[PDB]
């Protein structure tokens, strides 16, 4: 169904309403459990009138986990001290989450905790969490436990080992929404010897995976001194800090061809813009695009620098000022939580 | 270099200045030659200040030929009574055309004739023809005779068998620039029982071959009752005949993503638009797009129906009224010569 949602400020999945769950082989919530691998399933149905588009996921585990969405493996992680961020495109009405958790220390606690923030076509969103509504088994995961087509109608409920505020684990640290390590500060080639002239500069990067279906994009960005961000010609947002980064979700990507454009301005001295972009596809894979030398850049901004299709003849390759961590900006950027 | 050339009316390549050439084993022009296969090469260099983009080609032979451009085989044909159309993308400055011709009847004349109309980045055009400036050999085509890297500086000239007006062959008929045969008359789904309401309708078809580099597109189009054609949102032209088809060349295609849009109007009774589109890629292949059900269509034309990227949500599949040749329009369209 029709997608009304427009680019907006990124909205985090939070763990404070989720519960730790496990099988209940030991009925003491948070008691000791054996080394084992156990399966967990959760079905979700769109409310009448709207279609689910994509999801933001934070997951932590004692001890480890493997995360599937509609049968596609989307991540593996471990540890209860820090959560792990995942992004996945969804089907319009029915969606299946499946986690294979592992207890790797004998006679130790066990549990998985996840928060799934589901975004709908009209712009609203709903948080689903780990709780007793997840199915589980008191045995190792059968073949294809993660496929929607496996029948779990008779599986028992998962057993809650503890709420977010409990006496066993404590609040897991939320990861950054997206990493900047691996992205680069870029600018036009008039940035030389640590400084750049005063004024504005434009940057383009197009993503065109013609055999896949693009769905959602998450964007983390910062610039010295300020920026405005456009996707397919539409304004997403603006910022003016090179010490506090901004994050946006773009829920209306064109399905095959999308162009991100930046208009960054230098107020004086050093200049630079840095961004990490993650696009989710309908097949369950995703793509990370960073600011680097493949971005196109220009010093005199033509009118219509932000439309998707333009003649990129007079544009240069963006110059890399430095990988994230370079001076003066350093490694201390404040990054929104996933 | 920068492409200034804009959409324009298609310009036919003509044979009227080209000559029949062969090896000269028999020194009498147009005389008898033996059953054999013989090679022909021709180099072209772009004039100063402009870059060569693509070429339209008509070729005929006594008796048969295989046609290569920069080593890529692009067609095979035969016969001196009617010429054969080819379309190929070119490299900016140097290009090598090579033909392996065959005489298949003993003690019979032999000759190949070609006209190559090259279009430059600025919109100008120049015709290269088969003549004595082509290299040949008095032997079978060596291995890799068609590669640009093969050395022909010591090869002898080809021998002219006759001009366009000569006493052996006579003027070969020019083929249609493109076939309409195989394309379909399409319309919106309100066209039923041989008629459709009065009014305007919109149609879109996108070509996005993301691993190739698109260069030129040639378009053949007609409509009942009239149409206007757009490429990437830019106007190409308009026409108003279902008995006379129009041909355009588009020399400024975007290299990866191009959207064709038509706004057609029906004045009453039967309605339909039909088009064949040929796109050339830098690797020497081409792609033919025809009007069919994969075009998107809509009955109320939204503003911005012709921009490349739009939300194609409310658009239906185009309805096929019939393959070319169906009544009322019949098989008699007047089609520009290649
Ligand atoms: O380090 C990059 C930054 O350098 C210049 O601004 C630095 C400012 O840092 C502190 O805010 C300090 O209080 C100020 O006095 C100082 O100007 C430059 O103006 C910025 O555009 C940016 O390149
Ligand atoms: O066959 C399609 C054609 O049908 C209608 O054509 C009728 C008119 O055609 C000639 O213009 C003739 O001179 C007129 O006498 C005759 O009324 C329709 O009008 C056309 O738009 C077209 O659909
Ligand atoms: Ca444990
Ligand atoms: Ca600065
Ligand atoms: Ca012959
Ligand atoms: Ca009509």
């Amino acid at each position: 169904c029709k997608i009304t949602a427009t680019p907006r400020q990124f909205q985090p999945a939070l763990l404070s309403t989720s519960k730790w769950i496990w099988t209940g082989e030991n009925p003491i919530p948070g008691g000791s459990n054996i080394i084992s691998t156990r399966p967990f399933r959760k079905n979700i149905t769109a409310p009448c009138g709207k279609c689910s588009v994509c999801a933001t996921i934070v997951v932590a585990s004692d001890d480890a986990h493997t995360f599937y969405v509609n049968g596609v493996r989307i991540g593996t992680g471990a540890g209860f001290r820090q959560g792990q961020a995942l992004f996945v495109a969804l089907q319009p009405t029915w969606n299946l989450f499946a986690i294979a958790g592992q207890n790797l220390v004998a006679n130790s606690p066990a549990g998985i905790m996840a928060s799934i923030l589901v975004h709908f076509s009209d712009g609203t969103s709903e948080t689903f969490v780990t709780d007793e509504s997840w199915k589980t088994l008191r045995a190792a995961p059968p073949e294809n436990f993660q496929l929607p087509s496996t029948n779990d109608s008779n599986w028992p409920s998962a057993a809650v080992q503890g709420a977010y505020q409990n006496s066993v684990w404590g609040p897991p640290v939320l990861p950054p929404v997206l990493p900047l390590r691996g992205s680069n500060w870029i600018w036009t080639s008039d940035n030389v010897n640590g400084a750049a002239p005063v004024g504005s500069r434009a940057f383009r990067k197009t993503v065109n995976q013609c055999t896949k279906v693009a769905v959602c994009a998450t964007v983390l960005i910062a610039a010295d001194d300020r920026y405005t961000l456009y996707v397919n010609g539409a304004t997403v947002g603006s910022g003016s800090s090179y010490t506090v980064a901004d994050a946006y979700t773009i829920p209306n990507l064109h399905p095959t061809f999308n162009t991100f454009a930046i208009n960054a301005t230098n107020g004086g001295g050093p200049a630079g813009v840095i961004a990490t972009i993650l696009i989710t596809y309908s097949d369950g894979s995703n793509e990370t695009v960073v600011t680097d030398a493949s971005w196109k850049a220009i010093q005199t901004i033509p009118q219509g620098f932000q439309p998707p299709l333009i003649d990129e003849f007079g544009w240069e390759s963006a110059k890399i000022i430095g990988a994230f961590g370079v001076a003066p900006w350093g490694a201390g950027m404040v990054i929104p939580s996933a």
